């Protein structure tokens, strides 16, 4: 059942409570509910997405940025970055799977294998993840010639059709620059290669969000309770520091209600809101909690530390012919290439967007167009590390999000981004793109030196919208990892975290499907 008025829920005790109906949370809640003897509550601050066209129709996604569907988290002033940048985060069932571009990737095996081998996360490797990617998806590429693929899972992945002529020409241009066409999600990492994406979208244009995929089919299940429009303000603990449930409100100034869990509570509020909720509940860096008058239940210094992202630059071009006016999601191609020899993962990625992306260039006076395209390089393994911290002890105050972009001491992130702008220019300049590439609008051909491109990047960079890593898993004995390898919050019992917070190291690719995989694995670790 769907509860949209908490005042009518009389029995508020469940076996499991999942907090946050996002990419991971929806998956955890649905998988736990597959046992009819187990009762599960899924609590989400935003509305139900059922029948909401702006959310459901993927090609409308860019309209959700800074809408009522967006928590809208501006960042703290950046030491070496864009202080105007905003971390858009969805406030709606499905979480960011309901506001995103649906770019769908399996993580490289080399990334996942390292979670265990390098970062102490016992049991987290490609052997554990491959069957879960299979289980979660219905992939267009499924079949005996690609037996790793799922053909039955809730999350539908399809290939973006090569309809966009500028896209086709860009791929031809990649080939000329020595970047071959490569299939994505084959099980083998693409180090040097490019193509139209796979996207998690259904045939009819509906995003295959975690809510559409996992939740809509089960809303009437007898053992499943969906609670929307309800915002968690604190986790509640014993006595013996067992998490017994969660305090929620239906409106900022209203009565506090509580839901209780007999077995466990799973926190899935994502990489920004998770560390915030833990800190408000007394789990976090002791000095920071004390500063805000919060009783320290667990001194957990890794909470809100190790914030990682894929920082993003932009190169914008006027197009010499009419650009496409229809799309799956306006960002249909990805390009991977290594900037150095010896790599088993690309250190650089670029997206191609069939629109001019002027979000951060217009304010700095760069020219605009209504007929143009963008190439957006990102750093796949940024070395910079930031924080999420409390602004105050009041749950209604937005957290302080400081990614510390381009602050890594060896200057890796900036070096790769500069290479990325140069590589974007190189691809755009190939013969196959001669009939497309017009004037470069930003940074503009006048920007040529390392220094000029660095200044431009600092002023105008965005994000691919991939904050991760703020409540990382790690070795039981590592004090700076708030979670053990089974996602259990250290220092407390009955509480796990499952969402993008958990990643010890960012993945090379767009993380959404991997975060769904994290939810699948959390369900399994529990059951
Ligand atoms: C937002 C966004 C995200 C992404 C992209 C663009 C944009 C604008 N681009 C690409 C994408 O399309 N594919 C991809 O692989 N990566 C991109 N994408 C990032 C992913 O979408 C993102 O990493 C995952 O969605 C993260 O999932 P996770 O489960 O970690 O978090 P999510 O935000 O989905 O769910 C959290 C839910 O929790 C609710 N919430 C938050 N705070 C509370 C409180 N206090 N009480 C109750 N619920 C609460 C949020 O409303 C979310 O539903």
């Amino acid at each position: 059942m769907h509860i949209d008025n908490i005042e009518n829920l009389s029995d508020r005790e469940f076996d499991y409570i999942v907090v946050g109906g996002g990419s991971a949370g929806a998956a955890v809640a649905a998988r736990l509910s597959e046992d009819p003897a187990v009762s599960v509550a899924l609590v989400e601050a935003g509305p139900d997405d059922r029948g909401v066209p702006e959310v459901l129709q993927l090609d409308r996604w860019m309209e959700l940025l800074e809408s009522g569907y967006d928590w809208d988290y501006p960042i703290e002033p950046q030491e070496n970055g864009n202080s105007f940048m905003r971390h858009a985060r969805a406030k709606v069932m499905g979480g960011c799977s309901s506001h995103n571009s649906c770019i769908a990737f399996w993580a490289p095996r080399e990334d996942l294998d390292e979670w265990e081998a390098k970062y102490g996360a016992t049991g987290w490797n490609a052997e554990a993840a491959w069957p879960l990617y299979k289980r979660l998806e219905t992939n267009e590429d499924a079949g005996p010639d690609a037996p790793h693929h799922g053909d039955s899972g809730p999350v539908h992945l399809m290939n973006v059709p090569p309809k966009d002529p500028t896209g086709v020409a860009l791929l031809d241009a990649c080939e000329q620059a020595g970047i071959p066409r490569a299939k994505f999600n084959t099980g083998t990492t693409v180090v040097n290669g490019a193509n139209f994406f796979q996207i998690n979208r259904r045939a009819d244009g509906t995003r295959s969000s975690s809510s559409v995929s996992y939740i809509h089919p089960i809303v009437e299940q007898e053992n499943f309770t969906l609670l929307t429009g309800l915002r968690a303000r604190q986790l509640v603990f014993d006595a013996d520091r067992r998490c017994t449930g969660v305090d929620i409100v239906d409106s900022a100034f209203g009565h506090t209600h509580r839901l209780t869990a007999r077995n466990e509570v799973v926190l899935s509020t994502g990489a920004i809101d998770t560390p915030k909720l833990l800190m408000l509940s007394g789990i976090g860096p002791a000095a920071h909690l004390a500063e805000h008058g919060i009783e320290v239940l667990v001194d957990s210094p890794g909470v809100g530390e190790h914030l990682q992202d894929h920082p993003e630059g932009v190169v914008q071009f006027e197009a010499k012919q009419p650009m496409v006016a229809e799309s799956t999601q306006w960002w249909e191609i990805g390009i991977f290439t290594p900037t150095e020899d010896g790599l088993d993962r690309p250190d650089l990625m670029m997206h191609y967007g069939s629109v001019p992306f002027d979000m951060n260039t217009l304010r700095h006076g760069y020219p605009t167009t209504e007929n143009g395209f963008s190439l957006t390089p990102n750093v796949t393994h940024a070395r910079s590390r930031g924080t999420v911290r409390l602004r105050s002890r009041d749950f209604r105050d937005k957290p302080m999000v400081d990614p510390r972009y381009f602050t890594d001491p060896e200057g890796h992130d900036m070096r790769v981004m500069v290479a990325g702008i140069r590589k974007a220019r190189e691809i755009a300049a190939q013969p196959a793109m001669a009939e497309w590439t017009g004037r470069e609008l930003s940074p503009g051909v006048e920007a040529q030196t390392d220094e000029e491109l660095q200044d431009y990047i600092r002023k105008t960079h965005n994000t691919v919208y991939h904050p991760v890593g703020t409540v990382r898993m790690g070795a039981v004995e590592d004090e700076m990892s708030p979670l053990d390898p089974e996602l259990r919050v250290k220092g407390v019992t009955g509480l796990r975290v499952a969402d993008a917070s958990v990643m010890p190291e960012h993945v090379t690719v767009n993380p959404n499907i991997t975060v769904m995989m994290i939810g699948e694995r959390c369900a399994d670790l529990i059951r």
